[PDB]
RNA sequence: AGUUUGGCUGGGGCGGCAUAUCUGUUACACGACAACGCAGGUGUCCUAAGGCGAGCUCAGUGGGAACAGAAAUCUCACGUG
């Protein structure tokens, strides 16, 4: 069927440091830089000592992005990683992931100020015709052969551009 | 000089509060029912923790992502409470 096909739906980009301070600021400077879209803050659940964090305290940045800009963010990703991952990064939901250490290597010019950060990458796949699970009116469920299962994602991996590791 | 120096109570005293009151059970499938019977509360707190409209779904579990681990944040699914 023509509707068949796997579609990338968004990419999701989040940042995790610690504290709530200039690191903050910098790391959702840097990161709305990079997806030219504004970012939004996370605060924390519970309060650890081990971490030295307290309830409902910003941590983390993050954002999410469909379309085209998508698509190629998600390209200069698995150039960095040089389209090379591993069998552990599927789940059974039809989704993977990965993670850049040094937010340099994208190719955005460094800035003495700003200092060097690390993200998360993960992407969710899916075929046309979801929304009946997301819509206000008359939602039901998925047909179970029309979800997206894990032996397929990689099958769309390599397709597009090859390079697991099992 | 005048007067007073609580009550209940398996005698009275010391102890306790069964002295004004709320929930479950004793209680015998309407209602009502005792003991110093059992297990617990009350003399406060809130300009929002009051009023309404809208949006949303909780506890938890499982599969995934640099530092990140049993436990930090992101994502998908199940989830009669
Ligand atoms: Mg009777
Ligand atoms: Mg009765
Ligand atoms: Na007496």
């Amino acid at each position: 069927n023509p509707m068949r096909e796997i579609v990338v739906k968004k990419l999701c980009i989040n940042i995790c440091v610690g504290e709530s301070g200039d690191r903050l600021t910098r790391a959702s400077k840097v990161l709305e830089q990079l997806c030219e879209q504004t970012p939004v803050l996370s605060r924390a659940r519970l309060t650890v000592r081990t971490f030295g964090i307290r309830r409902n305290e910003k941590i983390a940045v993050h954002c999410t992005v469909r379309g085209k800009k998508a698509e190629e963010l998600l390209e200069k990703g698995l150039k960095v990683k040089e389209f090379e991952l591993k069998s552990y990064n599927f789940s059974d939901t039809g989704s993977f992931g990965f993670g850049i250490s040094e937010h340099i290597d994208l190719g955005i010019k460094y800035d003495p100020s700003t200092g060097i950060y690390g993200m998360d990458f993960y992407v969710v796949l899916g075929r046309r015709g979801e929304r009946v699970a997301h819509r206000k009116r008359r939602v039901s469920r998925v047909g179970f052969n029309h979800r997206v299962r894990k032996e397929e994602a990689m099958k769309w991996f390599e397709k597009v551009h090859d390079g697991i590791i099992f």
